[PDB]
């Protein structure tokens, strides 16, 4: 039984390689 | 039984490589 | 019983490689 | 029963590379 | 029954490498 | 002059939610 | 003259959730 | 002058949220 | 003239959070 | 002339917070 995630809620995974304003 | 995810919610996977402003 | 994901519910998966404005 | 994560919530992992104003 | 984290609560895993103001 | 990328090279962006075997 | 990035060579970014094997 | 990176070269960034064998 | 990086050659930035085998 | 790094080379920056083996 191999699994990554269970129920992951709102995880906010960015790789920011620009500019934000 | 080989499973990823079970019920992602609302996850934001961003990369984010240009401009946002 | 390989299975990538299970009710995946508004995953916002986005690959931004330009210009947001 | 291999796993690598169970219910996280709003985890906010970001890896910075660029400019953020 | 090998697993990574269990619940990760608002954990804010941030690798800045560039600027942010 | 609001520019995303300038000749970008097999920059591989991926985003796997999934399973990969 | 706001801009994201310049040449990014191969840049591997990758945002991995589930199972990788 | 706003600028977020400069030819990057190879830089693997990544979040490995699951399972990698 | 507000710049995040100038040429970052192979840095591995990885945020890992699951399992790893 | 406000600028994050210049030639990082191959720095490993790594947060751990699961399981790796």
């Amino acid at each position: 039984m191999i699994v990554g995630q269970e129920k992951p809620y709102q995880n906010k995974n960015a790789i920011n390689n620009g500019v934000r304003i």
